[PDB]
């Protein structure tokens, strides 16, 4: 498609102050004559990369900063270049959340962290620990109430508990190879949650709407939610407090902290209008107030307005929880991490998998991109140069090593046996440079991904990749090999994610072709 020139289309999630944002849109229109349309489509964070890839979608996309590195890596976002005067009006750490490969890829809006929200008329003093919640629920059940209800369908809400005793996404000291999804800490956290469900203190089917309705109707004493939820609680007239999340095994719950951010679509012909809107209408005291009055933003990036908002105890509590938590990475692998952990929590909560089974799969899913890249990059580069990479494999190194040696055996068999067809494709594709390499993804998707899924055809995908890498070296295009490896890996892990996790990833590969 093609984005329409001379207006702005904005996407923002359905839990945010989109009516307030439209009010800012109307102010923009009054000055400029430019119509601003605000939409809140379902699953917009999944829809955006799909539609933006074809040159379509909104001019401006709002989401937490974690999704934006993936969008930027895919070429879907315009670089943001505000002047010093504007940059200095927002907190430096908020700009850090929207920096990717040394470039700003969005405007930061507000800092979001989950807090414990409690009904003061049911629980005058909230529990300091997760461990006391079962007993509290038993006490409340005798009054026809429950202790706690929160969204169990999105791992964002369960993550603070998983991370408490030592669960982590990607180690920070980031070591992207070091994933902490199936360690003792993560298992302890998720087992506690599953035990709450087993003991009928929570229901595995509880989602955002169910938890919100139960808290706002006075049926449950506590919920876990962000600043955006406070408006509906205000309307309900529940006498509520916002406080520090309970501890688990004596340690703070560690929410993953988000920075609501606004990115500009790389395909937009309205980039100057978008910049003007965001800098001089939205990111002002009046603009943010308009949004905040609809649904609270949390701790805003704009220093001048945050000085007012920081006096609110609910914002103090938000920032207390934020400081105990961690700012989310914006690495492209966050989407896969979230999908992996989402499935794990849901499956463990429903009883479809045990906690061990669930987190094992989540670990495999979260490691999949980087492990696949290590194997594929190494094979392509050693095939092209004739010499192996001496660098340590790192995390899950036996698997990588054994997958690579398996690939050497089976892949060299494919290349030899199918040399003529490989030569025919190589010449027909006519790959000369980094631009021609960029075009191969669509062809790989059409030929590899649409065909039957098995380890044989995965070996062909990679082996032809090695054949191309050899050619690139020969023609003094050795710099194209790593981009090629990244492209093959993306195609493999994106299109065959679910199948790969079912095989136990590269351990399945090694087993399948064992001599
Ligand atoms: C017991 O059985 C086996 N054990 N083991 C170990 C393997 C098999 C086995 O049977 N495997 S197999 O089923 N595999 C495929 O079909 C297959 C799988 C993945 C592929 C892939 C194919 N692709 C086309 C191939 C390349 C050579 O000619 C292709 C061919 C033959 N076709 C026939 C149709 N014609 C139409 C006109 O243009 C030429 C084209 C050539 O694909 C069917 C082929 F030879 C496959 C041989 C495999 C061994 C069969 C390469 C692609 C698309 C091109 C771009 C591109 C770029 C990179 Cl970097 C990387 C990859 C690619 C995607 O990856
Ligand atoms: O549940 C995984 C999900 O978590 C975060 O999404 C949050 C978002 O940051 C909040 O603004 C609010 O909308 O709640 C969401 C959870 O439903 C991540 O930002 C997101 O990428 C991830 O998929
Ligand atoms: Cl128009
Ligand atoms: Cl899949």
């Amino acid at each position: 498609g093609k984005i329409e020139e001379g207006k702005l289309v904005i996407w923002i999630n359905g839990d945010k102050g989109y009516n307030g944002l439209a009010e800012v849109g109307k102010k923009f229109e009054k000055d400029t004559g430019i119509k601003v349309t605000v939409e809140h489509p379902d699953k917009l964070e999944e829809k955006f990369p799909q539609v933006a890839a074809t040159g379509d979608g909104p001019d401006i996309i709002f989401w937490a900063h974690d999704r934006f590195g993936g969008y930027a890596q895919s070429g879907l976002l315009a670089e943001i270049t505000p002047d010093k005067a504007f940059q200095d009006k927002l907190y430096p750490f908020t700009w850090d959340a929207v920096r990717y490969n040394g470039k700003l890829i969005a405007y930061p809006i507000a800092v979001e962290a989950l807090s414990l929200i409690y009904n003061k008329d049911l629980l005058p003093n909230p529990p300091k620990t997760w461990e006391e919640i079962p007993a509290l629920d038993k006490e409340l059940k005798a009054k026809g109430k429950s202790a706690l209800m929160f969204n169990l369908q999105e791992p964002y809400f369960t993550w603070p508990l998983i991370a408490a005793d030592g669960g982590y996404a990607f180690k920070y000291e980031y070591d992207i190879k070091d994933v902490g999804v199936d360690n003792a800490g993560a298992k302890a956290g998720l087992t506690f949650l599953v035990d709450l469900i087993k003991n009928k203190h929570m229901n595995a089917d509880t989602d955002y709407s169910i938890a919100e309705a139960a808290f706002n109707k006075g049926e449950t004493a506590m919920t876990i939610n962000g600043p955006w939820a406070w408006s509906n609680i205000d309307t309900s007239k529940v006498n509520y407090g916002v406080t520090v999340l309970p501890t688990f095994k004596g340690q703070p719950s560690k929410p993953f902290v988000g920075v609501l951010s606004a990115g500009i679509n790389a395909a937009s012909p309205n980039k100057e209008l978008a910049k003007e809107f965001l800098e001089n209408y939205l990111l002002t005291d009046e603009g943010l107030e308009a949004v905040n009055k609809d649904k609270p933003l949390g701790a805003v990036a704009l220093k001048s307005y945050e000085e007012e908002l920081a006096k609110d105890p609910r914002i103090a509590a938000t920032m207390e929880n934020a400081q105990k938590g961690e700012i989310m990475p914006n690495i492209p692998q966050m989407s896969a991490f979230w999908y992996a952990v989402r499935t794990a929590v849901i499956n463990a909560a429903s009883g479809r998998q045990t906690v061990d089974e669930a987190l094992k799969d989540a670990q495999t899913g979260s490691e999949l991109y980087r492990q696949s890249l290590e194997i594929i990059s190494r094979y392509l580069r050693e095939q092209a140069t004739g010499a192996a990479d001496t660098a340590p494999m790192g995390a899950s190194g036996a698997t990588s090593r054994k997958a690579l040696e398996t690939l050497r055996r089976v892949g060299d068999g494919v290349q030899r046996n199918h040399e003529t067809a490989f030569q025919g494709m190589l010449r027909k594709l006519d790959i000369k440079n980094e631009d021609d390499v960029k075009s191969l993804s669509r062809v790989m998707i059409h030929v590899f991904s649409d065909g039957v899924t098995n380890w044989g055809r995965i070996v062909t995908l990679i082996s032809f990749g090695a054949f191309v890498a050899k050619h690139l070296k020969t023609i003094n295009q050795e710099s194209c090999i790593e981009p090629l490896a990244e492209s093959i890996t993306d195609v493999l892990v994106r299109t065959k994610r679910d199948w790969l996790v079912k095989q136990r990833g590269w351990d399945g590969f090694v087993e399948f072709f064992h001599v």
